[PDB]
């Protein structure tokens, strides 16, 4: 299957042990580091492995061969109180796969047609409200009233990055 591809296995072992030394670093401090564009978020993943905290593959995108951006953004309007790993450079098919078969790693998930330029194309990790149906944009967050990815509504599994190539998902945590 698709989800046991090379690069699907890379991208989910990759996505943890991101996400795990981010929350390690920094859920001990309160904030995340400031990221203000994709440059700032793709030389904090870089920084992860110059200071051992993941390997060199770990950093990586196993679709674009680059590193995956790391964007601190907001949780109920507070700044850089949440992050999100960004996975760009995704057919729509790997977008599908790659969100199903790592999504319950994340309380948030948020689809992009092209990659995201700035912390506000990202939204606010507590306050975005998901709508899954929309198959676009937050469709995963902790919000009263998100309705987030449910793969039993056949309606979330057809819009599922619904659009045009190539997509970014970026899975946040806090």
């Amino acid at each position: 299957s698709h989800m046991d591809s090379q690069n699907m296995t890379k991208a989910a072992q990759n996505l943890n042990s991101v996400q795990i030394a981010m929350t390690q670093t920094y859920r001990s401090l309160g904030n995340y580091p400031a990221t203000a564009n994709a440059n700032a978020a793709t030389q904090l993943a870089n920084g992860l492995v110059s200071l051992g905290k993941v390997s060199a593959d770990e950093a990586k995108n196993p679709f674009t061969g680059t590193a995956m951006g790391i964007f601190s953004f907001p949780r109920n309007s507070a700044a850089n109180k949440a992050f999100a790993i960004t996975v760009g450079g995704l057919t729509q098919a790997q977008c599908k796969t790659l969100v199903t078969s790592v999504g319950d790693m994340f309380p948030f998930i948020n689809v992009k047609e092209g990659a995201f330029a700035a912390v506000a194309d990202l939204g606010d990790f507590e306050t975005s409200v998901a709508d899954a149906a929309t198959g676009a944009g937050v469709i995963k967050s902790i919000a009263p009233g998100s309705a987030n990815l449910n793969l039993t509504n056949i309606t979330h599994v057809e819009k599922l990055c619904t659009g045009t190539a190539p997509f970014t998902v970026a899975f946040g945590n806090s």
